[PDB]
């Protein structure tokens, strides 16, 4: 009963697309099991303002990500590098996966991030068509309400970019080699050409723009809707309430509220998978040809290990009765970003400061994401690729936001009350984040929301009684995240001083200065950078360098004092992935090593995170997997003018 | 059963002509379905005074347009721009469509209105013969009883026209470029040549005349009859009570009281249409070659959308099970006019004021339509075509009427009791009205009288915290209808002062002044126009200009105070159309885009409303469609001396 040539686990960001383009482009019987259910008529999801809690009950006013009925609750172990706290990250449960609860921003990643870090047969020129297909299928829209702050910021970054171009340094964070001598920045003219950060040819690596492309749409009424995988690939036009396909998709048979705990094996090939229905009773599903797993970043290692594939020593220590294959790499090598935050306050006359921040309110067409640029490398960064003098990378993503987005305790401590209406927010984050972790299960019975999740982000360095030059490379490798965070702070400071001069030039007689990071510290950091140079981070370890000069010890105190911001004055970005990268757990065909008929086709099978937000990465993976499993480039050849018909239901 | 090569939906203003000239000029079997029935022996329709209710029952004294047994009841949504009211507009149901309940006035439109706004292959030189055919087939007659007021008005407009000609301004509302230096105004001589506003060569764009051409006739008895499509194209000479043609029209088979809710399709071509008879039971009609739809302005979008052609997202939201084609333009871009009204009272001796308004009573040969001119553009109008310095357009239509035609509440508030016999009426209306709307269905089951009809006419402008010169074009575009209404008021004021001086010159020692619009406001508006000039409308938004001078704030108060007249002191003219303009829903052959064998040939398929009343536009469309569907210019070549024989039965 309930057989299937291809069995798909989870209707995540790639599961829905895989099921759709697999049922349509073939004639086999396909069955999909998803833990969540459709939310097509849920006002909290469809309305973009539901992210801010416009439909919450009065006595249960919690966020959608913190609701265990919408997402997995992945509580993590205490963090040695984050002052011994236990933050909780979530994965959206339901059709579309984590695209039901995100902030609806799309980035493609770039050209170099796929050209260098990815293995052969996987570069940008092979996934360009899949990326374009995904983007046109989503069909995003830019921001509609334009503000005066954005033009001033654009001209400021333009001035900084032209100064850096005239400088002659090898690489900086406003240098786009593929463009040329002309700075890669948008124009402040009201009739400027809208510059895109997702160009089809990948010519824009680091560049300043005016807006991103939200995953929203405007309806005939005037209401805005949320566009994501669920309402783009698996609407009512294809699957009914009985979970059956119609038309040429009749081979698909999707089952909702179905979580699968284990894949049954015959020793080296899969024969069936079992799930538990809403009755609380178990069920059996028989697999014919292959098994597809789309369980997301944090939870494909668990389903792989619990099913019998993984480190046999630790699995035996846990108590796994049935063992299949032994790799010491299952679940290791996952990556995630981190977003330090800064707050800038404007001082002046009330009218001028009220007019300066015009057109900033949270709107469904932007969700507060005005955005500035995807910045690159710092001039003082020690940890840079060897071939940096040949290509330009992506390291930072500068985005502007209204209000003061900071944890409440830090808001009270710093005094930045949201009642103040003369301040805004800009965020610089790291997309090539260094620190790494691991996931291990604790019980081989059922997939639980809390496995052993060790993630230490900003660790320190303990000097030893060894020669300094012998140990310095180790310290440089270890202290990368703090270096990146402080370089981001310096970049924000340069952008801010350019903002001040440009705003004074543009007729607004106001001044913008940093207040949140205790500007004394930031100004001292800038002075120390200028007076020291490439060896600025040597004083991160005070007793190792042993300068013992008042300037040197004061800089050591400043560096130790400023390390608290990157650790506590931010919130962790939920872009985890790449826990089963190609070569570690799967080959270049996304098939498991040593196994015969199991395939994994989500973000968990990514070699390295992209140079941007990873919405399109998962779907793209699925798209590629569609033609890898079918055997012909059916999906990649389809013309650009073919999008699934969007049904609101 | 009941097959047909050509199936015609509705015997509207164009349906009857289409059926007649299609059955006569071909040999195919034609079947016509109409929701109404013949009213050839109904005294309310035939008698022109039936419009004023001369045959109403004592306990059901309602107008013919407000009777749901004669017309559709198109109640509209609340109007933000009209103080939140819900006026109801109607479409005449029966043979001839809305020509059974209209006021029987014919205008051709002009030369420029077809030369500029219409696409290629559709200009005036291509539809001149169709227009002449329609006019000679109707064979209208002018007014018979001439009054003294008309000559005085004609000489007043002549004086104003010669002054404007001597002025040298680029364009005004008594400047006809095609005529020359001599003013385009009729002569006050008793033996003057009757000037026509429907000249075959289209040389009269803006010109003053003495009367229009009513759609009436005088019978041998002396009784007057109503001439319209029903008694001009589908009399007893062609179709009997069994709905069968006779003679060379025997291929036609018309069915009355037949409303069609949906056109059945085979995927891209129509195969049949279904209707419901007077028994209340359904029926099936099979289509052979093409389907013709003539359902009128408000109701062709509904029949198009409900049949499966239109915006698939909104149709799916409604619940349309069968879907055909997807356009975001079905039902959008419709136009209608609006007629502001003014009342003038004469003060003097009772004998002189009784003699001044001689020959004004409502007569079937004029129906109170003495009329003055089709006026043009104002000198202070900001919204004018770029090429206005090359051609002359039509914007206003000045017509005189007896009594006080104004809603009863406003009559009581202003005190203009109809018991007063020293006042008359003149109407200036906009034929190029700016505000636009949309129609959307709410149930995909049956054509209902009340779909979602959003029509906001006179909207306001809300200033923002932005530079004034940056936003001024937006305000100018938005505030067009109020500008046009106040310019019409100023035109009426100039005509009125010329009337006063000319009447004082012509031996009548009386004075004519405006009373209804609270003449203080009109005189202040004239003074403000004179003292300000082209930037008179800048004070429509008081805080944006920020003059804050007693004259300026007083003018702002006057402009805000005078905006109530155009909103409430009038009634909406029922000349809606152009909801499926060429290029939006149909091509230049009036055929639906993407469909194979469906054609629409009524006013709904008009690119832009004409520069006049749209009686002849629909029929003309049909005429053109006759030779488009047959393939040869059969109808357009027929000599001028061929009219269908008029049977009273
Ligand atoms: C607050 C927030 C904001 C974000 N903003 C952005 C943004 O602006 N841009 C961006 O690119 N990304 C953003 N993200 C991240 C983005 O939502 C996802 O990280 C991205 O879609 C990649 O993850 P995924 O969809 O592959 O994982 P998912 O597909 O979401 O992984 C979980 C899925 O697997 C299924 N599943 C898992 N285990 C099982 C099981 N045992 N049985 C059955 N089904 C199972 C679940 O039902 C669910 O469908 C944001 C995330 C959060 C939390
Ligand atoms: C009070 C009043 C005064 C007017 N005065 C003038 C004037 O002086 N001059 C002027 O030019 N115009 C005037 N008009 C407008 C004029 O009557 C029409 O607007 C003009 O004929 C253009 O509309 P139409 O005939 O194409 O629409 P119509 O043909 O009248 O549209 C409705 C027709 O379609 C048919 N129909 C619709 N839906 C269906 C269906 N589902 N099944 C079957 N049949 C269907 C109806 O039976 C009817 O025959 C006036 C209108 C009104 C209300």
């Amino acid at each position: 009963n309930l057989t299937g040539d291809i069995v798909i686990i989870g209707a995540g960001a790639a599961g829905s697309l895989l099921a759709h383009y697999l049922a349509r482009f073939s004639n086999m019987k396909i069955i999909l099991l998803e833990a969540g259910h459709s939310h097509f008529n849920d006002p909290v999801v469809t309305d973009p303002m539901g992210f801010f809690g416009k439909y919450n009950p009065p006595n249960e006013n919690i966020s959608m990500s913190q609701n265990p009925s919408y997402s997995w609750q992945g509580a993590q172990e205490p963090n040695t590098g984050a002052y011994g706290n236990r933050p909780i990250i979530a994965h959206g449960m339901g059709f579309g996966g984590s695209t039901m609860i995100n902030r609806l921003n799309l980035v493609v990643g770039g050209r170099t991030v796929f050209d260098n870090d990815w293995p052969v047969g996987w570069k940008y020129d092979d996934v360009k068509n899949y990326f374009r297909r995904v983007l046109v299928d989503i069909n995003p829209v830019r921001d509609n309400t334009k503000a005066s702050i954005t033009s001033v910021a654009l001209d400021a970054l333009r001035i900084i970019a032209e100064q850096q171009i005239a400088s002659g340094e090898p690489v900086d964070f406003l240098l786009n080699k593929a463009t040329g001598n002309v700075p890669n920045v948008e124009k402040t003219t009201p009739d400027a050409v809208p510059l895109n950060l997702n160009d089809y040819e990948g010519v824009n690596s680091v560049v300043a723009f005016s807006s991103f492309y939200m995953g929203v749409n405007q309806l005939s009424d005037g209401n805005y809707i949320r566009k994501y995988a669920g309402n783009t690939y698996l609407n009512r036009n294809y699957v009914d309430e009985n979970g059956r396909g119609i038309g040429k998709f009749s081979g698909l048979r999707v089952v909702s509220d179905a979580v699968v705990d284990r894949i049954i094996f015959k020793g080296n090939r899969a024969v069936g998978v079992n799930y538990i229905d809403r009755e609380g009773i178990m069920h059996y599903v028989k697999v014919n040809k292959e098994v597809v797993v789309t369980s997301g970043a944090f939870y494909t290692p668990t389903i792989l290990q619990r099913s019998g594939i993984g480190d046999f020593t630790y699995l035996s220590s846990i108590g796994v009765k049935n063992l299949v294959y032994n790799n010491p790499l299952v679940g290791t090598g996952l990556k995630n970003h981190y977003s330090p935050v800064t707050i800038t306050r404007v001082h002046g006359e009330p009218s001028e400061v009220s007019r300066f921040l015009s057109n900033m309110a949270a709107n469904p067409t932007n969700m507060g994401f005005k955005g500035l640029a995807e910045l690159g490398f710092h001039r003082l960064d020690p940890n840079k690729p060897a071939n940096a003098n040949t290509v330009t990378y992506r390291k930072y993503q500068l985005m502007m936001t209204a209000g003061v987005g900071i944890p409440a305790e830090q808001q009270y401590l710093s005094g930045l009350s949201p009642s103040s209406n003369n301040l805004f927010t800009l965020i610089a984050d790291d997309i090539r984040f260094a620190p790494e972790g691991y996931i291990k299960i604790g019980t081989p019975n059922i997939p639980r929301d809390v496995p052993k999740i060790f993630f230490n982000t900003f660790v320190t360095y303990t000097p030893t009684s060894a020669p300094a030059d012998q140990q310095w490379p180790i310290a440089q490798k270890t202290l990368a995240p703090l270096i990146s965070a402080l370089l981001g702070y310096d970049i924000i400071y340069q952008t801010l001083i350019s903002m001040n001069q440009t705003a004074r030039d543009s007729g607004f007689q106001v001044s913008l200065e940093m207040v949140y990071p205790l500007n004394d510290l930031i100004y001292k950091l800038h002075n120390g950078l200028a007076t020291y140079g490439a060896n600025w981070w040597h004083y991160f370890v005070p007793t190792l360098v042993g300068d013992d000069t008042p300037a040197g010890r004061e800089f050591a105190d400043t560096l130790s004092k400023l390390s608290y911001y990157p650790r506590v004055g931010a919130h962790l970005d939920s872009h985890q992935g790449c826990s089963c990268s190609i070569g570690r757990t799967v080959d270049s065909n996304l098939k498991v090593i040593g196994t015969q008929n199991v395939r994994v086709a989500d973000l968990s099978a990514a070699a390295f995170p992209p140079g941007g937000n990873t919405w399109a990465t998962a779907s793209m993976i699925g798209a590629r997997a569609v033609d890898l499993i079918l055997g012909f480039p059916y999906l990649r050849d389809l013309p650009v003018n073919d999008v699934p018909i969007l049904n609101v239901n």
